């Protein structure tokens, strides 16, 4: 799909199951979605920075789906007040910006 | 151009007779630029929210030149840990995502 920019770039995305609304963020280097079940062991991680650290749990090796296109990446599990898809899982699409 | 996402999509843009470097950034709905003294009249607005808003410089209509193409539109002058080309430039650019 070609995804023109006049609107907010949110997306449907199939992932542990379930299917949640994420923002496809090119600024982004990592993909954080809130809470999810994901199944298996995970290894702390701390993301953000500026005013201090948010810890989450980081999921290696996750399926999601994103407009029949399948991409296996790193998920951060935690508290974020949007989805994110970042530059992580873009590349695994084949996403790229065109001008 | 075609620009992939392994490494951070940064770029020089030429504006207000400066070059400064800025990140592409599908998430963000504006675009702000560290202090450049534009001319002309402002009006102020307030951006972040989050823990609070940063009051801003908001200069209306201004050219800004990357990759060799000229796109018009609202730049936000104030301070920001790095240079943001947000949506509102992206889709003067012409800029899509494809995958
Ligand atoms: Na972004």
């Amino acid at each position: 799909p070609q995804i023109t920019l006049w609107k907010r770039p949110l997306v449907s995305v199939k992932v542990g199951g379930q299917i949640k609304e994420a923002l496809l963020a090119t600024g982004a280097d990592d993909t954080v979605l809130e809470e999810i079940n994901l199944p298996g062991k995970w290894k702390p991680k701390m993301i953000g920075g500026i005013g201090g650290f948010i810890k989450v749990r980081q999921y290696d090796q996750v399926l999601i789906e994103i407009c029949g296109k399948k991409a296996i990446g790193t998920v951060l599990i935690g508290p974020t007040p949007v989805n994110i898809i970042g530059r992580n899982m873009l590349t695994q699409l084949g996403c790229t910006l065109n001008f």
